[PDB]
């Protein structure tokens, strides 16, 4: 799967925003004119075994292009989202199974 940080005129968004993927399938995070962006995951929402450290990357990025992996392998529901442009409504969601 494949998931654009900052639509090409559509503003910042998770594009897409929610999608359903198969337990190992690879998610990257490119970024594609809306950096710096950050992809955390919401604790309080994500599956009671599956960190939400080892996939969130709180390290910022600001580079043009750069993305980060993320392969889940547990069927439920993930939401992350992104914290600094929270203010635009930049959320994200995968459901696995
Ligand atoms: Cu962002």
């Amino acid at each position: 799967a494949e998931v654009k940080l900052g639509s090409d005129d559509g503003g910042l968004v998770f594009s897409p925003s929610s999608f359903t993927v198969a337990a190992g399938e690879k998610i990257t995070f490119k970024n594609n004119a809306g950096f710096p962006h950050n992809i955390v995951f919401d604790e309080d929402e994500v599956p009671a075994g599956v960190n939400a450290e080892k996939i969130s990357q709180p390290e910022y990025l600001n580079g043009a292009g750069e993305t980060y992996e993320v392969t889940l392998t547990e069927k439920g529901t993930y939401k992350f989202y992104c914290e600094p442009h929270a203010g635009a409504g930049m959320k994200g969601e995968v459901t696995v199974n």
